[PDB]
């Protein structure tokens, strides 16, 4: 019937997928919102915007498209820009009126990030929910497609994965070039559309030597990020990990991928130079890794050429 219904999903988190954001424990097992019995953190799995709601008098909400780290991802029409679809994501699990307002300022700089292979941020907006409480939303480009997220039985051939990350590295270079790192590179964060690849999640983007270390997904984070903070080197590491996760059979512990490589992997015995590149990328010592994304790109170009050649 209506073409937009298809892009969207049923706005309930099934009980299976319901966990606390602060402790990982399966809350809502069946209150949809409330406080976690085990850590006292507030949670809600209910959509905070509903179809028909109009945010900042500009964004007409049509419903939800996914649910993730911070809650629901909403799809809205932008009534300024010819009713083109955009995405609304929240900013913090909770805060007062001041905290939300602060949260937006901490993230306001993302405006300036402009590259063909990164989601465009359009706007940052307040919505007064049913309770007079103001909630901050980031407005961003709706990129239709699927993530490169591949589970055990659907791992990408090496040629294809390399091709993808060669499209991504430029975007990292760009970020690096303007004093920024994309701390959260992983298959789940790269979207393959009918045209191109895009990076979608800018919640981890930071400045080089930005305060703290709470940047990005474990199993992909470089080991030294606690002491170094986010650096080009920690980004390079995520790339090696991302390539690993796309192509190799990685063991897990407690849902997280294990550090290092399954050192006797079929794929890795096969593509001698790819394996060497992977190893260089994720080297425990930041200094042993590729010094630049451009550098890694150049060497990874070589490896593609070698991989295609060996494929016959
Ligand atoms: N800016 C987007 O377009 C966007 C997006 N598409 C997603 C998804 O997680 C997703 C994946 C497949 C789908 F079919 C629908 C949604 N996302 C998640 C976080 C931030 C932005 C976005
Ligand atoms: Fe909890
Ligand atoms: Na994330
Ligand atoms: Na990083």
């Amino acid at each position: 019937i209506d073409p937009l219904e298809a892009l969207m999903t049923n706005p309930v988190v099934p009980e299976s997928k319901r966990f606390c954001w602060n402790c990982g424990r399966p809350v809502g097992r069946g209150a949809s919102e409330g406080w976690c019995p085990y850590c006292g953190s507030p949670y809600s799995f209910l959509p905070q915007l509903n179809p028909g709601d109009i945010v900042a008098g500009q964004y007409e909400v049509k419903g939800c498209i996914a649910h993730g780290g911070l809650g629901w991802i909403y799809l809205a029409l932008d009534r300024n820009v010819n009713g083109r679809p955009v995405v609304l994501k929240g900013l913090v699990h909770s805060g007062d009126a001041e905290a939300q307002a602060m949260a937006m300022a901490e993230r306001q700089f993302l405006a300036e990030v402009v590259h063909p292979s990164i989601v465009q941020i359009f706007n940052f907006v307040e919505h007064t929910d049913r309770h007079g409480d103001p909630v901050g939303y980031i407005v961003m480009e709706y990129v239709g497609g699927q993530s490169l997220k591949r589970s055990k039985g659907q791992k990408l051939p090496v040629a294809e994965a390399i091709a993808y990350l060669l499209e991504i590295l430029p975007a990292l270079s760009y970020l690096h070039s303007i004093g920024l790192v994309y701390n959260d590179l992983k298959p789940e964060n790269i979207m393959l559309t009918e045209e191109q690849l895009k990076l979608i999640d800018l919640g981890a983007v930071s400045r080089i030597n930005s305060f703290g270390y709470l940047y990005g997904t474990p199993g992909f984070q470089a080991p030294e990020i606690v002491r170094t903070g986010p650096t080009v080197a920690t980004d390079i590491y995520t790339v090696g990990r991302t390539l690993a996760a796309l192509t190799l059979d990685l063991p897990t512990r407690n849902g997280r991928y294990v550090d290092g490589l399954p050192e006797d992997d079929p794929v890795l015995k096969t593509y001698d130079s790819y394996g060497r590149l992977l190893r260089r990328a994720i080297d425990p010592d930041p200094r042993q890794r590729f010094t630049t994304a451009e550098e890694m790109s150049a060497q990874l170009t070589g490896v593609l050429r070698e991989v295609v050649a060996q494929d016959t």
